[PDB]
């Protein structure tokens, strides 16, 4: 079980939210399924609002792909913020 997508929901504003869907959105404009690709996780960073490492965010997408597949869809681009708040350490 796991109460830090409560607490951290608490935490993000609407505003935040607002950029995530439009941030989704623009690549989800014509998708298969309704998601963006693993490795284009740098890529929508990048737009939103960092600038991290490949290493960095690859350990950042295993960890918010809940379901291991290989497209990130807006339950694991949310996550991304609220995973935060499990260290795993
Ligand atoms: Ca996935």
């Amino acid at each position: 079980m796991n109460d830090i997508y409560k607490a951290a929901v608490e935490q993000l504003t609407d505003e935040q939210k607002n950029e995530f869907k439009a941030a989704f959105d623009i690549f989800i404009q014509d998708a298969e399924d309704g998601c963006i690709s693993t490795k284009e996780l740098g890529k929508v960073m990048r737009m939103l609002g960092q600038n991290p490492t490949p290493e960095e965010l690859q350990e950042m997408i295993d960890e918010v792909d809940e379901d291991g597949s290989g497209t990130v869809d807006f339950d694991e681009f949310l996550v991304m913020m609220v995973r935060c708040m499990k260290d795993d350490s």
